[PDB]
């Protein structure tokens, strides 16, 4: 039932999801200046380089890239987080305009998109687990303004136009997800949530200060998906993103300054 529009989007979500109006929601707006630099955060560890893409999907929310995760391959670790975090697939979010889009802000800036780049704790086994657990989870999130092309992302943009509408999958192998990250890794980090139902508190977010540019071309092809189904009418997916919620009693460490 739930999607983005008035009758269904975030202001409805939770009279299904009553955890919407939780502790611990994300995306939060990150103020830069309140944000405390930890002495003690590590440096993130990002190794992706044996990452193993399987497809592509057009969910009728965003579009998914699912990872082969049965192995102990693309992994998050260090930074905030104890112990070993899998890849296990990454999504979008972004708007009608190129000034919205992300769903964490900086200082109140939206970004064009965000990228999140979803693991799960090893400790718990499988994803499915680790979602029912406080730190079952680690997104990185990284923002994307409009500016010169990433070459990286070229492979996905060019595959969405087999994944037009919801429902939609195809094959999606061999792509390398550190074409996908900025220079720097650092970060701020706080505790929090799915932004989509079912808006569990399950995540260890951890946001990256440097965004990275991608081209006008590459997001209005983002916005050429569809969320509705093949044969239904057609409505553009765009402003797939929640708002920020209260950040309530939680503190965002920064790794810098
Ligand atoms: N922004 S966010 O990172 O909070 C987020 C999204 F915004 C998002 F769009 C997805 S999605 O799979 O692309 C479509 C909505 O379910 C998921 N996918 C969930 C997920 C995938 C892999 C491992 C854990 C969670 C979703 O598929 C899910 C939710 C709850 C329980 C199992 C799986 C997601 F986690
Ligand atoms: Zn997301």
């Amino acid at each position: 039932h739930w999607g983005y529009g008035k009758h269904n989007g975030p202001e409805h979500w939770h009279k299904d999801f009553p955890i919407a109006k939780g502790e611990r929601q994300s995306p939060v707006d990150i103020d830069t200046h309140t944000a405390k630099y930890d002495p003690s955060l590590k440096p993130l560890s990002v190794s992706y380089d044996q990452a193993t893409s399987l497809r592509i999907l057009n969910n009728g929310h965003a579009f998914n890239v699912e990872f082969d995760d049965s192995q102990d391959k693309a992994v998050l670790k260090g930074g905030p987080l104890d112990g070993t975090y899998r890849l296990i697939q990454f999504h979008f979010h972004w708007g009608s305009l190129d000034g919205q889009g992300s769903e964490h802000t900086v200082d109140k800036k939206k970004y064009a998109a965000e990228l999140h780049l979803v693991h799960w704790n090893t400790k718990y086994g499988d994803f499915g687990k680790a979602v029912q657990q406080p730190d079952g989870l680690a997104v990185l999130g990284i923002f994307l303004k409009v500016g010169s092309a990433k070459p990286g992302l070229q492979k996905v943009v060019d595959v969405l136009d087999s994944i037009k509408t919801k429902g939609k999958s195809a094959d999606f192998t061999n792509f390398d997800p550190r074409g996908l990250l900025p220079e720097s890794l650092d970060y701020w980090t706080y505790p929090g949530s799915l932004t989509t139902p079912p808006l569990l508190e399950c995540v260890t977010w951890i946001v990256l200060k440097e965004p990275i540019s991608v081209s006008s071309e590459q997001v209005l092809k983002f916005r050429k998906l569809n969320f509705n189904g093949e044969g239904e009418p057609e409505e553009l997916m765009v402003d797939n993103w929640r708002p920020a919620q209260p950040l309530k009693n939680r503190q965002i460490k920064a790794s810098f300054k």
